[PDB]
């Protein structure tokens, strides 16, 4: 199609970016598809999991959407029209894992028109001593 | 109103024997958006060799210690007239009456089978 | 960019607009979204109820669409695209209630790329 | 939406139109919707039922499409775009019922944009 | 394939619906066509006239849009696509005429793939006490 | 239609905001229309005029785009599709006029589907010490 | 309303001399759908060396023995702020005042004159 | 685009198909374009001309639409949307020319989306003696 | 009215087009329909096969998408609208087979308003 | 959001691909924009030129569309919507030039919501065999 690739933005929004501290992460996914009617899912790297106090576009996640022991957040019927669609997953009050770089992925897995249907983005968790 | 049919389809209906169960849910109206959910009674479980409308269950569709099977209603599933869950090669539990349930979580139905004494 | 708002029109289409007389009321709803799939719902004020002789887009309401003692009418799998979608709820052969102003609501509860805020509209029933 | 009402044509296409003789019936439904992604069903009147040798747009009906003891034929995901869609159900090698008028119905029951989503058409089975 | 019909809604939106009082009237027209480019026209019944304090889609009418002594309001280069086009004429702070039912019309006079037949809608002005 | 109102942003983007000093002004218009194929015009208030060193989306204005003695800048065929269109008029190297508030306007004047086709925005020009 | 400007733009304004004329129609509104039409008085004619907004006239655009120039308003023309007809390298006719007309013919008129000088 | 080629159907609808007799011709042109906003024109072969008693979609031709000595009938802004458009030119009460095969053409000359933007179709005018 | 047809392009995009050398092949398929939802399928000629290092629209193929011993590649839930849909199958770092002409196929097996007939395209592998 | 890019394919469609033989070449261009209206232009490499026997979307080129001594072919009022527009320039019955690789370009010079960057594609003309 006439639109660009799917995009994903990942950022630590909480005050702390340090390993083993409480913080918040926001993952903003834009399919950038002419049309989508299909499955969309976020895959979280080891160190991060979703639960029902996390939100998608401001609404609490439902257990039916959280799969693979908190690693997968799936929307079975995910709308997009001319790249207007957006899925913002907020991971609230998480204990950040060990220092290092962590990569998140989001993908439209079915029923989408576009040139590339997945995207990845990373965050850096900082060391306790610098 | 929705219907659920539950049948032991293997040759044997007797406690602790090897058999097959078939659970056929029919909403009889159209499904709305949501997640089709079967509940099996304690003594029955599903695994990834069982099937839903001819397709192997995925691990993500089974939880609650094997007693719950979920099928989120993607656009291509919404219009189905029927959801047929085949529980294959099971060891039947102790004699008694067992009630199976199915609903569209966002159209409740239930049915029972009788497992025979040896 | 910024998205538009839903609209609702509430129209007494029968010849009479007078209290305690027979008439028809038509409620025209446009959720006015880029794309929506799922539940849309009309809410009727006290004085008006829906039954299976009333219609949605020309077709008789089903029992399962009529909730909360006739005050709620649901379209469970509505579709909207570019604001072209439209739902016409026609309340047929109703005895209009006491003179006054009556407000109807229609709301978008679907999967939606759009502004889901409800729309309202009113009719005036005239005194005998 | 900008299109007209759904339409249904119903015709006895076999050489005989006489009660208790073999013939074929063709039912041509046009949803006339801006977009459809939902369920479409034909409803057959008493005296006519469908089986897996009958066809939808030339393809044999699947068992999963035939509901309510053969009275209902469903396309569970029935596409339309600006009224380009069409569903032609052919009831083949049927023994016509008693003489009289028989009314068929077809409708989009979900996920469709349009002003009227059902249509009816009838056939006359001749005496003798 | 058959095409749909245009729609017009006419509403007294101000608090008062009584003859010889001030109120506002809104006219919402959807030509409801696959594709239209060109002239669309509202026609107001005697008792109601347009001026440059009235608005089309939130913007003041130009003198050139008001014809036939305030009876006709034209959108010379309207556009419609898939029935998504909409024109809202708002008659601001008008003195309502004598009690009765008044019928407004809107017509599609454009290049069009669609049903160009006019739409109509009425309002009821109530009697003084 | 399903989009919101047209928007206009107006900002003095040069270093100076002071009356009678050199600066640049940037006017960003979003028609926010389902589809536009028509005329779009910026209207500049007294104190500002356009010439061919000014730009529309980075391109020098053509003489035929500048009307009404520099007061009006036209895009004669101004595309929009689902609000993706944008028109950025940059007024380059201008002498700001006397201190006060100045209001700019932009509008789709024809062949557009939308709910509100014009927008205004202002800038404040500061007094010299 | 709509205006028309008629001006002799070449060196000479005198009967029988070679010069240039500019006819500039400015709707002060926008154009409506229709046909842009210029009417030249006897003594002036258009040909395919003349131009409308910088484009050479086409044969189908000129009729009435070169005295009428007609441009049906296709979508790409509608938005124009002006229609400028350039009559290039012409022989000015006998001395007198000559009136040009231009209008947008629609299914829903302007004038200007030049003085050609006696030699 | 996803639609087929422009089509043109040409037929003598009058009772007589014979050379030098009065008859009527109907030319039905379908651009079959996803979208058109451009110029559309019919081209008539020598032997046939248009005038203002002829009609386009039931409306009298205007003199501004008839060009090249009655051989060209042009619409400057010709709409189509997903192939729903049609231009039916009725040539009314013409004197059929000499016996032979005559080919008509219609085309979209600008601002159209599609795979083929012109079509041709012929009619046969019969001999007075057979 | 009448519909258009699908298109397939097949291109050697690697540096070499020579038999027995390493290269990349890209197949660009447009089913070119008004609306489609469902299975689309590419078929590769003897000499070329797909594995999970090859990609569809930039994403590695899944084992379940590769069938018939590497000869068939399926997109099970493709979507098309107004001929805007496109599928790009890239065969990465393949050893080109013997000099000659090789023909690829792509077919629409979906629910479709449109011409489902397959599209073909060929590449020429050059002699050393 | 972000936009996609235009595509060009170049295909020798005649039976022969060998230098100095007669063949046909077809260039398929998709500007791939949300909305475009105006000029699109093809550029042919040395060894190929256009004339009025070549076609665009199956219709003979006009002299006014062929510029720079046959090197440039313009569509002056192209239309694109949602990446559905497509232009096919067919070079008919050409004598193929010397064996080698030949690169064609197509560019969007229109009013556009879209990425107007040019697209390129090449063909290989084969050596004659011995
Ligand atoms: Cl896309
Ligand atoms: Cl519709
Ligand atoms: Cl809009
Ligand atoms: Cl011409
Ligand atoms: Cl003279
Ligand atoms: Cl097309
Ligand atoms: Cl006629
Ligand atoms: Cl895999
Ligand atoms: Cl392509
Ligand atoms: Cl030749």
């Amino acid at each position: 199609g006439p639109l660009g690739s799917a995009s994903l933005f990942a950022t630590i929004t909480g005050a702390s970016k340090t390993e083993w501290s409480f913080s918040d992460i926001e993952l903003t996914y834009r399919p950038n598809t002419l049309l989508s009617l299909g499955v969309m899912e976020f895959t979280l790297p080891s160190g991060f999991t979703a639960n029902t106090k996390d939100t998608m576009n401001g609404n609490a996640l439902r257990t039916t959407q959280i799969l693979n022991n908190g690693k997968t957040v799936r929307v079975p019927l995910a709308l997009d029209l001319l790249g207007a669609g957006e899925f913002k997953l907020k991971l609230n009050n998480k204990t950040l894992p060990a220092a290092g770089t962590y990569t998140f992925r989001a993908e439209n897995k079915s029923l989408s028109i576009g040139n590339k249907f997945y995207a990845e983005a990373s965050i850096d968790v900082a060391k306790r001593s610098t």
